[PDB]
């Protein structure tokens, strides 16, 4: 192979767009006990899980046994890029994923609604195809395209097996990746994009694909 990008293991801060970080008090506690099976793990009645908000290890009450640090753990499925051939590059788990298991954290430089539409604006002047933004919200969009991890390379599907989720992390708001099903090993990996009135045609291959991304 793909064409160059950096690597990077967290997102990138872009002109007027700055971080929120919260401060330890104001982090929420959640209910959780040293003693249960599975401390804030998907079983569980977490109430940091329930809001997808992530425990901070410093204030979680099951403190390391606490199983709702994915994004800061950084520990990712080992992934694999993938050529296909009419979708480009894409990403393939090694090896099994369990259901609501996390995949993967989708980063990248974050930016504004006008940065974003100056990128695509010179995207296509340059016929650029190929586009890695996300939007966090209205004026705050993750592009992976300039950097990234291996979640940039996740094709969009009619019938994915990962969905992206909006958690906040430390006060925050981070996208990830979390499995709809169990995941063989050696799967592609994929999601339903959401994402101006460019259409790209979808060639995902579902029963249900409508025709176009998304
Ligand atoms: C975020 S990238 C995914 C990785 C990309 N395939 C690559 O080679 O770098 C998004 C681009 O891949 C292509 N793409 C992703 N899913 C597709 C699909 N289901 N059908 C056709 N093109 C797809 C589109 O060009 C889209 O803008
Ligand atoms: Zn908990
Ligand atoms: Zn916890
Ligand atoms: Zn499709």
């Amino acid at each position: 192979k793909p064409p160059p990008y950096k690597h990077i293991k967290a997102n990138k801060v872009i002109g007027k767009v700055q971080i929120q970080v919260a401060d330890l008090s104001e982090i929420p506690r959640c209910n959780c006990k040293p003693a249960d099976e599975n401390p804030c793990g998907l079983e569980s009645e977490c109430l940091n899980r329930m809001l997808q908000y992530e425990c901070h290890p410093q204030v979680c009450p099951a403190g390391d046994r606490c199983q709702n640090q994915c994004f800061t753990k950084r520990l990712y499925p080992d992934a694999e890029i993938i050529k296909t051939e009419r979708r480009g590059w894409g990403l393939r788990t090694k090896r099994s994923i369990k259901k609501g298991e996390f995949v993967n954290e989708y980063v990248g430089e974050l930016i504004d609604e006008e940065e974003c539409r100056l990128r695509i604006k010179r995207a296509h002047e340059n016929s650029v195809t190929n586009f890695y933004m996300l939007t966090v919200t209205k004026d705050r969009i993750i592009d992976a395209g300039p950097k990234g991890n291996y979640s940039r390379f996740m094709n969009h599907s009619c019938n994915p097996n990962c969905e992206t989720q909006k958690w906040t992390v430390n006060g925050d708001v981070r996208v990830g990746l979390f499995a709809l099903c169990d995941i063989p090993a050696g799967m592609e990996l994929t999601f339903n994009y959401n994402l101006g009135n460019g259409r790209t045609e979808c060639h995902c291959g579902a029963d249900n694909c409508s025709g176009f991304l998304g």
